[PDB]
């Protein structure tokens, strides 16, 4: 229970949404709120990634590459988090939920049904905060990323957690031997989520004027 709890001891405290009620609620003010909101989640990423047990000792130029690889990944997978206790309904913060009608409104439904059916699958095998914890890490671990410097202790750092997740469901979850593999195979839609925001994201021009990659290395200091 060693890196699992070790993760589960780095956890950001819950950061809120905090969406105007002055504003009457649109495709704008949506898009707003949660851009205002993902930019201050982002800060919490790059510091809950630096507690990674092993991320902190690999280069800086390697420390992005995950990063941009793996960040809107990490921000689906808390929202589908927050969202599981709920019913057809996304919890991007307590204070702010979305539902059928209110993703139609966003422009946001396709992805969102998408999103939906991570929610629905994990609480169909009624996931767990150690579990949770350990895969949102291997997401980050496993982003794929096209130019690695270290291809090797990146490889480590993905069979440390993978060894984590085996350990921790070969122990607390003994009823079923094929469990980590169905964690592990869940992997592949949360890619898709994740590559579907960020083509959208794109295509709303989000990314604002300095590009990611020049944001994460700051604050990375
Ligand atoms: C300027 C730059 C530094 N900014 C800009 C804003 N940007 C951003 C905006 C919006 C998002 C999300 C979404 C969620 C939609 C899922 O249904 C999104 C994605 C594409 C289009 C429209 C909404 C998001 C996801 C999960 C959690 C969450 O809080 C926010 C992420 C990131 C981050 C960086």
């Amino acid at each position: 229970n060693k890196i699992v709890s070790h993760l589960l001891v780095a956890e950001p405290e819950k950061i809120y949404a905090m969406p105007d009620p002055t504003v009457p609620d649109s495709d704008i003010k949506a898009l707003t709120t949660l851009c205002d909101l993902a930019d201050r989640e982002l800060v919490v990423i790059i510091g809950w990634a630096k507690h990674i047990p092993g991320f902190s000792t690999l280069s800086l130029a390697d420390q992005m590459s995950l990063l941009q690889s793996a960040w809107m990944e990490i921000l689906i997978l808390g929202v589908v988090y927050r969202s599981l206790s709920f019913e057809d309904e996304l919890v991007y913060a307590d204070d702010y939920i979305m539902d059928e009608d209110q993703s139609k409104l966003a422009g946001l439904l396709d992805l969102n049904n998408a999103i939906l059916q991570l929610v629905k699958k994990y609480k169909s095998m009624k996931l767990e905060k150690e579990e949770f914890v350990t895969l949102k890490a291997i997401a980050l671990a496993n982003s794929d990323s096209m130019h690695i410097e270290d291809v090797e202790a990146v490889q480590k750092l993905q069979d440390v957690l993978h060894e984590a997740l085996q350990d921790y469901e070969a122990g607390q979850h003994m009823e079923d031997p094929r469990r980590a593999g169905k964690m592990l195979m869940t992997l592949p839609l949360l890619r898709q989520t994740s590559t579907k925001a960020v083509q959208h994201f794109y295509n709303i021009k989000l990314e604002g004027k300095v590009p990611m990659h020049k944001l994460f290395l700051e604050m990375l200091e």
